């Protein structure tokens, strides 16, 4: 029947396009894939200004807000902060969120099973004026977080610049790449602010505007802190030229239960020695972490993966061809 | 025929479930499978006072045995201490470990190649009544480190508590989850610690049981250093309810010969200014050194997965297929 | 016909042969492979001596050029440093790269929209003797970062030590590693330097030996900042002992265009109270940043591997039974 063969040889035709377009032109088979080792330095450039009741204005510049302060690709930024100064080592009140007691008695010397702020004298010297709290021997005075204020004193982090520069390299191919490949110039760097559209290689990005992007409101963000993830990925075809290879930029927010651990927050203290004395100011940050993550694959041609897609392209004829049977009649 | 009939028919059967099966059911084809973006953020709760000679009682609070002190994945907690104080900027006796010099013509000035303390200034000063070391320029107060103390100075890192907030986003399905699974809630968090069995959700982890699950003694650990990985998997089958993916913590202990550098260690200043004199405290600190690492896998229902999956069941069954008939 | 049945036969031993030479030998089918969970310790043995005209020589060691300090897998090493000391809050003349005013009219109250100094206070207050900026309030000397030095301040970095400790674990196979091992003792860690061909189990290596080896020069890269990759790679076979685990140390070079912000530095600030006064030191710091990755795999005997590898096996010695069989038509 020269139906039945037609339809076969009709069939035989379909493999044989849709293997070529699939293994070639699809998948770049016939390329070799490589996998790229990458660093990330990141440079935040803006200042704050903080004036609390009963402190003097307070500046905080790119080696305050920052604090790995090296180039790291995880960094927080900081947006509030609750500051105890002057802590020295003594005998205090503690939190009363810690514990509480109504007599002197009822308190034993010790310390906390699960959140200790010190160890407990436990004379109870009082803390409010109504009710006391156990004495423990800490840095005093303890930090008070009952009370975060709404307004954001970082608040201008919004419009503070974050300079990302990523430096690529793919060892099997042995090229080194980076995010400001031949479009960004001397003038350019200068106006850049990071768009979507417009401006899409421009390693400058407004934080409000990364935030904005990742699907959170900076200012519920700020009080009380977030996680915005920075994605870096590179797509390069060593076939074409290297100034076709251009670094796609993705933000995600990383956001919880509000009810249950709202926010990022971190304590950090620094320590000094003032009037012969070693103090420390003791600062409670709620700030934006940022985690930048680099994954990128090069494509190159080579012969023996070409090979391969070849003869697994004769093996899928012989699949095709195997069927007619001698024309099952 | 049929003595190898009902044969071949049942190896057909074989390869049909062969192919429904452990290529449908299980290793799953109905589903596209994604990665996960995750950021970890370590915080830990514990005070350790510890009683040094010439310094008087010294408390560690969160701020000061977390030294990286902002939250990342890798983070070292102060387990044991020794430290320098009041180093200041002066020529003085090095260290009898760099070198030992009978006469001050014996030392070369200069820097030393292997293990620089300093810049020698060319002459011997006694380090003691016993021995004599070369005269260098840096801090004054040289750091002895060949007495570490027998028992751990912050031996009461066991009970510090550490929790892990795990924010996991897979963006090609767009879920969002974290370690704070709708189980725990505000007042189960105000009272556990994690446990393998009684407790898996719980975020909150003792860093001694942390150790123990590890495989390494905390007492030996905490006296010279010591390294424990934690890893937080998260195997979530999106075709069923969200509240069914959970993360599963496991904690395994890098270690290695003792007798060739044992434990993990490092050196840290503080520099400060007293009496119009810039000086610093140098602290070596073995820790133990915690390194959070996430990778999960997310997998949702899609047409194309499931089309494959058919089309090579069917070239499965080809092979199979195949008739006894020249 | 004889010929198209001997050869026949001899394709299906070659099918046969690559199927075991390939499948089994080659790719290690009968092998199942695990990845490892890794974490790198770095320390940092060296000391710089850096004078500065006008004040008194600085003692660069340990704790000072390694900015992480706890032993991070990623780390910076300080080449070179500006330092502005005796920084108080202040009302003073911005940097006049930020702004030029030739008078106080032409300053407005307020802040900069791209890399503010300060709160503009509307006056223009000379920075110099020539030139006059817009008056700020931020840290009283703005750092006039110009002048890089020519000459690396802590060029001694040349011969610095680094020693990393990596210690691997694989759980499948319940297997620890480290990358110190039966060959290297005390005795050999004591006067022992990385050369990737005499000595490629060295633990220490050269600062400025690695530099080279990424196929960058020191000199440059400790003018104005670099960045060195170093990747350990474990790859064994865990049939043999696990004496013969070895770890590969490969260094890469990770550079830019000179002329588009070249090589890497950063801005840290020491605080400190001086005269009942709140001051700090600002030291914005050109250094070579060193990044640890870790990737193995390690492979051990099992069954099913096998099994599922001499399955795939009748698979190839069924395609050969009607190969050739399908170019038998003619
Ligand atoms: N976060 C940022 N926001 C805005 N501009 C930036 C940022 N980081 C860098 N730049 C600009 O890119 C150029 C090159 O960046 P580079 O890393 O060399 O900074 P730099 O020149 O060392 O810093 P500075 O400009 O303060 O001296 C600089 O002229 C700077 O103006
Ligand atoms: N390491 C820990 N151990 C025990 N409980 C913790 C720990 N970290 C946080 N919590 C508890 O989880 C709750 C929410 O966590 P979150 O990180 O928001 O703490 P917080 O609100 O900043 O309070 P705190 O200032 O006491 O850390 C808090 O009430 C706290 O008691
Ligand atoms: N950067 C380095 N360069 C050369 N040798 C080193 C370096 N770091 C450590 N070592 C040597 O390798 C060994 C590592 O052991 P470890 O670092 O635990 O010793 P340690 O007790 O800290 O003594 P040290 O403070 O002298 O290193 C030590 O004997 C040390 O002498
Ligand atoms: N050792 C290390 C250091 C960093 C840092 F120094 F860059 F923060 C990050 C990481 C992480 F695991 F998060 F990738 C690891
Ligand atoms: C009593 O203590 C609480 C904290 O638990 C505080 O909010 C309140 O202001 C105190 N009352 C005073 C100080 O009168
Ligand atoms: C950020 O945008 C402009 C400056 O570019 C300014 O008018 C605006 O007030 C800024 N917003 C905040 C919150 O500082
Ligand atoms: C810098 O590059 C941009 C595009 O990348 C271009 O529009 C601009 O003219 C360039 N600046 C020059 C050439 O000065
Ligand atoms: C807290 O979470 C635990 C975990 O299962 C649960 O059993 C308990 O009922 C919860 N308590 C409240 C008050 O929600
Ligand atoms: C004064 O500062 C300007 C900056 O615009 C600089 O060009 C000039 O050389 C400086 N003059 C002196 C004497 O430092
Ligand atoms: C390193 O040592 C060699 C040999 O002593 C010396 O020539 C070179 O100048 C040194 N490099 C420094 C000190 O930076
Ligand atoms: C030290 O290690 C080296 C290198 O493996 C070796 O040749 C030497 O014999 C070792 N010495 C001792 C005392 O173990
Ligand atoms: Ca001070
Ligand atoms: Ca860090
Ligand atoms: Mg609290
Ligand atoms: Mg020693
Ligand atoms: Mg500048």
């Amino acid at each position: 029947n020269k139906k039945v063969g037609v339809i076969f040889r009709l069939i035989q035709l379909v493999v044989l396009v849709y293997v070529i377009g699939w293994v070639f032109v699809y998948e770049k088979g016939y390329q070799t894939s490589s996998g790229l080792i990458s660093s990330v330095s990141v440079k935040l450039k803006g200042l704050a200004v903080t004036q609390l009741q009963g402190l003097g204005p307070q500046v905080w510049d790119v080696a305050d807000y920052v604090f790995p302060a090296h180039g790291d690709s995880s960094f927080v930024v900081m947006t509030n902060f609750i500051m105890t100064p002057q802590q020295a080592q003594g005998h205090c009140a503690e939190n009363p969120e810690g514990g509480i007691c109504q007599d002197d008695s009822g308190c034993t010397p010790g310390k906390a099973e699960r959140k200790a702020q010190g160890i407990r004298t436990g004379n109870c010297v009082p803390f409010n004026g109504t009710v006391k709290t156990c004495e423990i021997f800490g840095w005093c005075p303890v930090e008070v977080d009952d009370k975060i204020p709404s307004p954001a004193l970082l608040h201008e982090a919004e419009n503070f610049t974050l300079f990302i520069k990523n430096s690529i390299s793919f060892p099997r191919f042995k090229v080194n790449r980076r995010n400001l490949v031949e479009e960004v110039n001397g003038t350019y760097m200068k106006k850049c602010l990071y768009h979507k559209i417009l401006h899409p290689l421009c390693p400058v990005f407004s934080l409000g505007y990364v935030v904005r992007e990742s699907g959170q409101d900076f200012r519920s963000l700020a009080e009380k802190g977030g996680v915005v993830g920075i994605t870096i990925d590179w797509e390069c075809d060593l076939d074409w030229h290297v100034r076709h290879c251009k670094p796609i930029y993705q933000f995600h927010g990383l956001y919880g239960e509000k009810n249950l651990s709202p926010g990022f927050n971190f304590r950090f203290a620094r320590h000094f020695v003032q009037n012969g004395t070693n103090r420390r100011h003791l600062f409670k940050v709620f700030g934006i972490r940022f985690d930048i993550l680099v994954d990128g694959k090069a494509g190159k041609f080579d012969i023996i993966p070409t090979m391969t897609t070849i003869g697994s392209g004769i093996g899928i004829f012989g699949v095709a061809t195997v069927l007619c049977d001698l024309l099952l009649l």
